[PDB]
């Protein structure tokens, strides 16, 4: 079967828990972890 997962673009691992998608980038991702560091954040996110 073909398993459908979510990698976070900060850690490279997978995203459990919370997932902050980006809103402007396509595909783009982070944990967290990523996310309280401050990657990415010039860009919204989903948070869900
Ligand atoms: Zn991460
Ligand atoms: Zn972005």
């Amino acid at each position: 079967y073909e398993e459908e997962d979510v990698i976070c673009d900060g850690c490279n691992g997978p995203v459990v828990g919370t997932r902050y998608k980006c809103s402007v980038c396509p595909d783009y991702d982070l944990c967290s972890v990523c996310e309280g560091k401050g990657l990415h954040r010039g860009h919204t996110k989903l948070a869900f």
